[PDB]
């Protein structure tokens, strides 16, 4: 299968594959089963925004989040990418929805990784960042349902003309370049990613959530991964 890295902004408990019993943030290698999670105070209608940061010295996995006037949350985990991840990665964001629903709204993203060798003056960066998505955004592969350039924005999961979201919707977002997390001269290698977003539902219980993720280059959306598996997994092993 596809290898996956990813922090995941998941609105639905499902208990029964180990989710906690309210919206949280997790962080899920190689599993939907989170190897770490903490509560999230989803706010239903609003703009939050994420950010994702690693590198290869502490090899510790973090994220935030927050929405304005309010605490933010944040999880961590310590984990090696080189021993999960190949040398030569696609990054992403992907979404869905199952039988509860929700918009998976995506207004900005950026990226920046960066590979540092011994070599003196010798860094390789990569950096994007999205504020406005258009329609024939090229250096995006989009997957699934995902469309971008209504309002400037990237819909990840389906959404009528009149703005409600659809249920059993799937869809992700890869930056086109492949991007390298490791070298063998590397002295420390980095990443970060921001991305903010707007997750409203009509529902009291919305579903299913937000991932930013990190794969081999070949990745697609698997077979019967909306809902509960975020257009991320085949399954919740
Ligand atoms: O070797 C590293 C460079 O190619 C970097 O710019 C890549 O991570 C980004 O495409
Ligand atoms: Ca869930
Ligand atoms: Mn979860």
């Amino acid at each position: 299968a596809d290898t996956i890295v990813a922090v995941e902004l998941d609105t639905y408990p499902n208990t029964d594959i180990g989710d906690p019993s309210y919206p949280h943030i997790g962080i899920d290698i190689k599993s939907v089963r989170s190897k770490k999670t903490a509560k999230w105070n989803m706010q239903n209608g609003k703009v939050g925004t994420a950010h994702i940061i690693y590198n290869s010295v502490d090899k510790r996995l973090s994220a935030v989040v927050s929405y304005p006037n309010a605490d933010s949350a944040t999880v961590s985990y310590d984990v090696d990418l080189d021993n999960v991840l190949p040398e030569w990665v696609r990054v992403g964001l992907s979404a869905s929805t199952g039988l509860y629903k929700e918009t998976n709204t995506i207004l900005s993203w950026s990226f920046t990784s960066k590979l540092k060798s011994n070599s003196t003056h010798e860094t390789n960066a990569l950096h994007f960042m999205f504020n406005q998505f258009s329609k024939d955004q090229k250096d995006l592969i989009l997957q699934g349902d995902a469309t971008t350039g209504t309002d400037g924005n990237l819909e990840l999961t389906r959404v009528s003309s009149n703005g409600s979201p659809q249920g059993s919707s799937v869809g992700r977002a890869l930056f086109y370049a492949p991007v390298h997390i490791w070298e063998s001269s590397a002295v420390v290698a980095s990443f970060e990613a921001t991305f903010t977003f707007l997750i409203k539902s009509p529902d009291s219980h919305p579903a299913d959530g937000i991932a930013f993720f990190i794969s081999n280059i070949d990745s697609s959306i698997p077979s019967g991964s909306t809902g509960r598996l975020l257009g991320l997994f085949p399954d919740a092993n």
